[PDB]
C-alpha cells in the first residue's frame, strides 16, 4: 500500500517526463518499470497520447517499444491516431494505421481524424487522410447517438475556424457537400457567420456562395445568413449576400424581426439603406423604431421607400 502509492508517483512522473520532452528520463522510468499504459484520472491521458499531442515521433517509438497500446483511447474516446490529426503529423497517422487504426474511427463525440485535421487547419494530414479513404461528408454522431438512429461535418468546422486553404480543398478537390446541415439545420454558411472569427469570414462566405451554398437556411432561431450578416453589423457580408439572386430578403427570424427591422433597431444606416433597395417596409413599425432611436437621417430613408 506504500508501494502502490510510490509507484503511481513514478507513473505520473513518466507522463510529466514525456511532457517535458526528457527522453533520458522517460527511458529511465520505463526501464525502471513504470506503467507505460498509465492513464491519469483527469481525462484518461497516457504517455503515448501526450507524446502524439506533441508530435514527438521519437518518444512515440520509445513508448511503443516498451509496449504501449497504440489504440488505447482516453476519456473522450479519441485514439492516438486521431490525436495525430490534430497534430497534423502524417508520419504518425501512417504509423497508427499500420498498427490497427481505422481511417474513419471517431471519438465519443463523432469526431474523426479527417474532422480534426479540418478543425486544426492541418492540410497535409487532410490530403493524407483523404487518399487513405477518409469519409469526407460524415456527420458527427456521438456513440449513444448512433444507437438511437438520430451532426456537424468537416466542411462546417473549417468554415467556423476560417481556414480558407482547407475550405477550397474540401469543396474543389475532395467532394465536400456544401449544403449539408447539422441537427440544428445550420450549414457551412451559417457556421461561418456564427464563429468568433470575423477574420476570414468574408472569404469563407464568398467561397461557400460560389460553390452553391443555400443562402436561405433557418438557423438556431430562424436566424438566416442575411440576419446574421446584419446582426454582425457587417456591410461587406450583407453586400455579398445580397448579390445572391434568389435570397428571401423578407424572411423573418424567430422573433418576427426581419433583416431590415434589425438593421434599423441597430441603427445601421448603410445596411438599412442598402436593404431598402429591395426590402419590404410594409415589419411596418420601422419608422417608429427609427423614431425611438432618434435617428432622423434614417426616418427619412425609410419613408422614401414607403413605410
Ligand atoms: N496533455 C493534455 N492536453 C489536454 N488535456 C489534458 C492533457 N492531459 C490531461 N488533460 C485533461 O483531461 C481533460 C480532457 O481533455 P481531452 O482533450 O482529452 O478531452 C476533451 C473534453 O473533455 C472533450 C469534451 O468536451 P466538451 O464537453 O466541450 O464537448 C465538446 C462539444 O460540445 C462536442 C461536440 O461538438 P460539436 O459536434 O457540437 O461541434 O465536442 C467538444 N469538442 C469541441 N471541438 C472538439 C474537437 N475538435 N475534438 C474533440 N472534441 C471537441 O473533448 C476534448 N475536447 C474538447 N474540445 C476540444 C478541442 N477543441 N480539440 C481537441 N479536443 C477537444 C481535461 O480536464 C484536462 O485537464
Amino acid at each position: 500500500s506504500s508501494g502502490r502509492r510510490a509507484a503511481v508517483e513514478d507513473n505520473h512522473l513518466l507522463i510529466k517526463a514525456v511532457q517535458n520532452e526528457d527522453v533520458d528520463l522517460v527511458q529511465q522510468l520505463l526501464e525502471g518499470g513504470a506503467n507505460v499504459n498509465f492513464q491519469e484520472e483527469e481525462g484518461g491521458w497516457t504517455p503515448l497520447h501526450n507524446a502524439v499531442q506533441m508530435s514527438r515521433e521519437d518518444i512515440v517509438e520509445l513508448l511503443l517499444r516498451h509496449g504501449a497500446d497504440p489504440v488505447l483511447r482516453k476519456k473522450n474516446g479519441a485514439t492516438p491516431f486521431i490525436l495525430a490529426a490534430i497534430a497534423g503529423s502524417v508520419k504518425l497517422l501512417k504509423l497508427f494505421l499500420s498498427k490497427g487504426a481505422d481511417v474513419n474511427e471517431c471519438d465519443f463525440y463523432g469526431f474523426t481524424a479527417f474532422m480534426e485535421a479540418a478543425v486544426y487547419g492541418k492540410v497535409k494530414a487532410l490530403k493524407f487522410l483523404y487518399k487513405r479513404g477518409a469519409n469526407v461528408n460524415l456527420r458527427r454522431k456521438t456513440k449513444e447517438d448512433q444507437e438511437r438512429l438520430r451532426g456537424a461535418t468537416a466542411l462546417m468546422d473549417a468554415a467556423e475556424k476560417g481556414h480558407v486553404e482547407v475550405l477550397k480543398i474540401l469543396l474543389d478537390e475532395m467532394g465536400a457537400d456544401v449544403n449539408a446541415c447539422d441537427n440544428m439545420g445550420r450549414n457551412a454558411l451559417i457556421h461561418a457567420l456564427l464563429s468568433s472569427d470575423d477574420s476570414d469570414v468574408e472569404a469563407i462566405t464568398h467561397l461557400l456562395l460560389d460553390h452553391g451554398a443555400d443562402v436561405n437556411v433557418r438557423g438556431e432561431r430562424g436566424k438566416t445568413p442575411l440576419i446574421l450578416a446584419v446582426e454582425k453589423k457587417h456591410l461587406g457580408l450583407v453586400q455579398r449576400l445580397l448579390e445572391q439572386e434568389h435570397i428571401e430578403i423578407n424572411d423573418t427570424d424567430s422573433d418576427g424581426k426581419t433583416a431590415l427591422l434589425l438593421a434599423v433597431e441597430l441603427k445601421l444606416k448603410k445596411i438599412a439603406e442598402l436593404l431598402c433597395k429591395r426590402g419590404a417596409s410594409t415589419c411596418g413599425d420601422l419608422v417608429m423604431t427609427a423614431r425611438r432611436n432618434y435617428d432622423h437621417s434614417l426616418v427619412k430613408v425609410l419613408l422614401s421607400h414607403g413605410a
